[PDB]
């Protein structure tokens, strides 16, 4: 894709922190991205119209390669078009802003360049107020093996490059990608049924995914997933799995991974409404990436998370799941919770932590999102699912919320004005960003 020219491009700036010790951290001025895969796609020559609604142009894009030529990727009136602001070390997404619903962003080292974070042996934390997200909505704070770059040096057809938000992937390998790899997506697009503004292509865009943080004020979860090679990689049809696709289990990535929701492990009192982390209020989120024999070069062996709220320190609470033990991601907790719920063991089958660590040592991308869920509404997150199921057979009940819950055109008619606000981000060694 080209770099458009109809609305300028700048991004928004937010502070975060690198910490060396305990109380001792400096000050990092970073900015924002919003994804290509939000923006007004426009021919470089008329300001037309590449995309319109969910069908391309077919002068401009007669196949993926013209139309990469052809198209541009605009800039973004980040606060009035999206319902993006930030103002310090805080980002806040809204929901809903004219015909436009949510956001992706990328934080960047440079205005070309995303931040990278090796993972290993260290430890990310955040706060964040969800306290406005509903059933139906994530708020999501997650890390992706995605190139620093964008794509721009493998691709000359991406001439948009980071600056534009380019070169995302995930573990679902996401097919709704409208550039991918410096080619556009319109060889076999075919316009979503239910969403009208959304399709799916022919290639789609793998990558191993750490889910730090999907969650809305019911509940949250904290979900590696690998893919069997690490960094970005496109694939085609079918054979991609993921969400989109066919067969979700046909392709290179785990698409479930190897989750730790609270509630779904078996204690409903922790985290909610005036629970023991209180989603009324805001709170500190702190995850830690633990290797085998504490080094920066040993491989990944448990993920732990910390929550602080009212400056109380407090450990995610052990799973209450008969065959599943503790309150962290290790491989022995995640070959027993899938054996517990009886789902597939797609975690192990794509190389486990031990992958996962593997595109940690090739660098992460930081995203901080806000979505909803046309493919299951959530239901995965916050409800009990499948719906068909008895919510009292381990695995199934996620949150409260009913099964008719988060249907994309229910939430967003009534709750447009949900938002989710990330903040005072800190980055460091083991025990460098909370009093441990
Ligand atoms: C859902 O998860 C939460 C979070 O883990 C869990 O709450 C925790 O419950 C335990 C048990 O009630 C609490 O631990 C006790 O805390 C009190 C007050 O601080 C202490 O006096 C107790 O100390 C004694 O017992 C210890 C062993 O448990 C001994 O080591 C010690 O020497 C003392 O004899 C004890 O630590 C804990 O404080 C809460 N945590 C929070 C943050 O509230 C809850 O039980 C889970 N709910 C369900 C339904 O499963
Ligand atoms: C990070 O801090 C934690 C908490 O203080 C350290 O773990 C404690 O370590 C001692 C052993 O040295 C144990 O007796 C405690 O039970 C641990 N507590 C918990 C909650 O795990 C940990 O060692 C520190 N990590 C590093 C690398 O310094």
């Amino acid at each position: 894709q080209q770099a458009g020219t109809a609305t300028a491009e700048n991004h928004p700036p937010l502070t975060w922190q690198e910490c060396t010790a305990p109380g001792s951290c400096t000050t990092q001025n970073g900015a924002v991205v919003l994804d290509a895969n939000w923006r007004w796609v426009h021919d470089v020559n008329g300001y037309t119209n590449c995309y319109t609604g969910n069908t391309w142009d077919p002068t401009y894009c007669p196949d993926d390669e013209t139309c990469a030529q052809n198209c541009a990727l605009d800039g973004a009136d980040y606060e009035g078009t999206y319902g993006v602001t930030s103002s310090g070390s805080s980002l806040k997404l809204n929901f809903v802003t004219g015909s436009n619903v949510g956001s992706r962003l990328y934080l960047l080292q440079d205005d070309s360049t995303y931040q990278i974070f090796k993972l290993l042996n260290r430890e990310f934390s955040f706060d964040v107020d969800v306290s406005n997200l509903p059933c139906g909505l994530n708020g999501a704070l997650y890390f992706v093996a995605m190139d620093a770059d964008g794509g721009v040096s493998k691709y000359p057809n991406n001439k948009a490059g980071a600056k534009y938000g380019t070169g995302y992937c995930d573990s679902q390998c996401p097919r709704d990608l409208k550039f991918i790899d410096g080619e556009a997506n319109v060889e076999g697009w075919q316009p979503s049924s239910n969403n009208a503004n959304t399709g799916i292509g022919d290639h789609g865009s793998c990558c191993a995914e750490m889910d730090v943080w999907e969650a809305n004020s019911i509940s949250n979860a904290v979900t590696p997933h690998p893919c069997d090679t690490p960094g970005q990689t496109m694939c085609s049809g079918d054979d991609c799995g993921g969400t989109y696709s066919n067969d979700r289990y046909a392709g290179t990535c785990d698409p479930d991974g190897c989750d730790f929701n609270p509630y779904r492990m078996g204690n409903t009192s922790f985290y909610g409404p005036g629970k023991i982390i209180d989603t009324t209020k805001p709170f500190t989120v702190v995850t830690q990436f633990l290797t085998d024999d504490g080094t920066d070069t040993g491989t990944l062996s448990e993920i732990k998370r910390f929550y602080i709220q009212n400056s109380n320190v407090i450990p995610q609470p052990n799973s209450d799941i008969s065959g599943v033990t503790g309150n962290s991601i290790t491989t022995e907790f995640c070959t027993a919770q899938k054996q517990a719920f009886g789902d597939t063991d797609d975690f192990s089958q794509h190389g486990g932590l031990a992958k996962m660590g593997a595109a940690m040592q090739q660098g992460m991308v930081l995203v901080m999102s806000l979505w909803d869920d046309y493919a299951a509404q959530m239901l995965w997150l916050d409800s009990d699912y499948p719906t068909d199921a008895d919510p009292t057979t381990p695995g199934i009940a996620r949150g409260t919320c009913p099964t008719d819950s988060g249907v994309p055109s229910d939430v967003e008619s009534q709750s447009p004005n949900s938002y989710v606000t990330y903040s005072n981000i800190k980055f460091g060694p083991i025990n460098s960003t909370f009093t441990a």
